[PDB]
């Protein structure tokens, strides 16, 4: 059970970095339509 | 331990939730801008 918690904490921290990676990512590319769509 | 794992794979399963609504939010997106530049 130790060695389950240890990867499921790793895969965990690995989930979290990529939903913050791609929450900025949403960010960044709802900023570029907003701007883009004064056009 | 048991109780650790237990809610561990319940915020982690919701994480995974969140980046595929995520993903496939930043997929329309990224359709919706590809199509308004394209003309």
């Amino acid at each position: 059970i130790e060695s389950d918690l240890e990867r499921a904490e790793e895969r965990a921290e690995l989930s979290e970095g990529k939903c913050a990676e791609l929450e900025e990512e949403l960010k960044t590319v709802t900023n570029n339509l907003k701007s883009l769509e004064a056009q």
